[PDB]
């Protein structure tokens, strides 16, 4: 039966057990993932408002001096650029990406979008043709296993994840594994299938429209946001569109039993409808930086087109 | 059908012959790059540009006796692997050599029967197509699309003109979006007849995806023997982006005042629906990696161009 969410457990909501599983208000954790930090800010002022409590170890600064200052004076280079990119009432899908060199941090890879009128901010560590040569290898393939086999093995290739494996949805939400790629002494997954509670309504539903999220230390604890409400609206921060977001701890306990160190997984969106997922784990905690990820985001995307085709090619 | 080639004494084009003049085997490839055709067992040179020492730095018969286990020695495996016999001719492999005379060159490769056809131009060594990727897929709606893509091509190439050239069910075509630079002649809104892009071009266009005129007052270069010794025919060029343009097509682009020319097929439903079509108005050479970033853009656009006139039907 779908239910509406219950409130987080910052604002007094239920723990989530089994019988509750579908109203985890899994969008608004409060909290972050610890190997990225995250500020937001006002739309149209630029006004610091929430960062994570990690913050200062990746941007180098005292978080008062940090909430003390605009985004025109922390980021004079990109302030205009985001302004551009993300207007005023676009949709909270829409990414802006760029690369900052920052004095004590290294370079950092900055992903923004827009909720409403905040600004959503993610700092995280960044670092032939072998997309190319893919890209082309998929569109090949003369069937639909033979482009499920050739895209598990081509993202094994380019992450050395322990498995990946191509997860196809029935239209009861049950879903099956359908091809896969592992390390040698894994145990295979291939033709087994999962009930629908597996992947419960409202992360289906998130993973139509936000294509990419991971779990880089299935045992790392969640950094808060702080304040942990918007100060704007008092209430919580929209966080579905960022790939820092907090895993589920339900979702975590499931990947620790079964061994996972790390999971990432890419959305294959057809015809409006989630098809499948691109699914990798690795046993150890593993962190995919962020251009890396860039090219699974494009492989999700032609996986999209290429999957229809062969589908058509066969009534 | 199609007429013979020149070379091999067929007829002249013109305007009541426009359907049959065979583009895919001309004999020549541009001068910006070299092309070497190859036995797929033995890897041995049939073939060359007559460019060829110029790219190669090699001593003109050298080539036309070697292996490409020889002259390739890293990449001749990773080749027979990449286009095993059977494969289709749209299937590509591509690799930067850091080559002697060369600083850099990008190869390409691919596979027609039992030649391989591998071309070589010079290439070199960031965030703006994953940026264009979520500005594409956020666009509310078809005419928006379009003018999304239009503006993040001329964007990524700097070109004068991108359009994007819309197919009417019979092959009418139309510019549905335009971005260009200021003092150019819009184009935007005007309807074109089908044979200016003729059926034997809209059908290999089907099946590759990007093709170009780097200067369209350059001469071509002939291969080397002109037939394929294996067939003692001509080499299809079709999967080849170095293959000489029609000179048909070229005396259109000088007429219209364009120095190069570059498209990209957008590909639904099996059938093509229309070009990313790109002009300058001076001989302009997009660099191989450049070329890349608007073959993914228009995988991307197929997709979307689909999701989009969905959401209207
Ligand atoms: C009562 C709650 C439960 C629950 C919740 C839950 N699950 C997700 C997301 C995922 N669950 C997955 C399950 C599988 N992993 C596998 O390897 C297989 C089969 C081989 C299955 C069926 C997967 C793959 C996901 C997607 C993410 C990923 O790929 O790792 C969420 C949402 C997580 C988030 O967005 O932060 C939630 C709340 N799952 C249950 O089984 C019950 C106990
Ligand atoms: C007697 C045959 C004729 C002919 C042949 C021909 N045309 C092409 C390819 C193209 N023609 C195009 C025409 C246009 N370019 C524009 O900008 C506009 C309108 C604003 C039109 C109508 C286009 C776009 C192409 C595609 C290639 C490209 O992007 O440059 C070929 C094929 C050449 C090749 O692939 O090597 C041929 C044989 N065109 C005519 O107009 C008549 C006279």
């Amino acid at each position: 039966d779908p239910l509406p969410f219950f409130p987080p457990l910052y604002l007094g909501g239920p723990e989530i057990t089994t019988e509750n599983c579908e109203r985890e208000p899994i969008h608004i954790p409060g909290s972050i993932q610890p190997h990225g930090a995250l500020l937001t800010a006002d739309g149209h002022s630029g006004e610091v408002l929430q960062m994570s409590l990690n913050a200062a170890t990746f941007l180098g600064q005292e978080p008062t001096v940090l909430r003390g200052q605009t985004l025109a004076a922390l980021l004079p280079e990109q302030w205009p650029a985001l302004q551009a990119a993300l207007p005023p009432g676009c949709p909270d899908a829409l990414q802006y990406r760029a690369t900052l060199d920052w004095p004590a941090a290294g370079h950092l890879s900055l992903t923004v979008h827009r909720v409403g009128e905040l600004l959503i901010l993610e700092f995280e560590p960044t670092e032939p043709h072998a997309l190319r040569n893919a890209m082309f290898a998929l569109e090949s393939a003369p069937n639909l296993r033979a482009l499920a086999e050739v895209a598990t093995q081509t993202v094994r290739e380019l992450t050395g994840f322990d498995r990946v494996m191509l997860y196809k949805f029935a239209p009861d939400a049950t879903g099956e594994v359908i091809a896969e790629a592992r390390r040698e002494g894994l145990h295979a997954f291939l033709g087994h299938r999962f009930p629908a509670s597996d992947i419960p309504a409202q992360a289906r539903a998130l993973y139509t429209r936000h294509l990419l999220r991971l779990t880089a230390d299935t045992r790392a604890a969640a950094v808060p946001l702080d304040p942990v409400l918007n100060p704007q609206t008092n209430a919580p921060t929209p966080l579905g569109g960022a790939v820092l977001r907090a895993t589920s701890p339900m979702h975590m306990q499931y990947l620790r039993n079964m061994g996972v160190g790390s999971s990432l997984s890419v959305s294959v969106v057809v015809g409006g409808q989630l098809w499948g997922l691109i699914a990798c784990h690795h046993q150890t905690p593993y962190v995919l930086p962020p251009d890396l990820r860039t090219t699974l985001e494009y492989l999700g995307r032609l996986l999209s087109l290429q999957v229809q085709v062969k589908e058509a090619l066969e009534h």
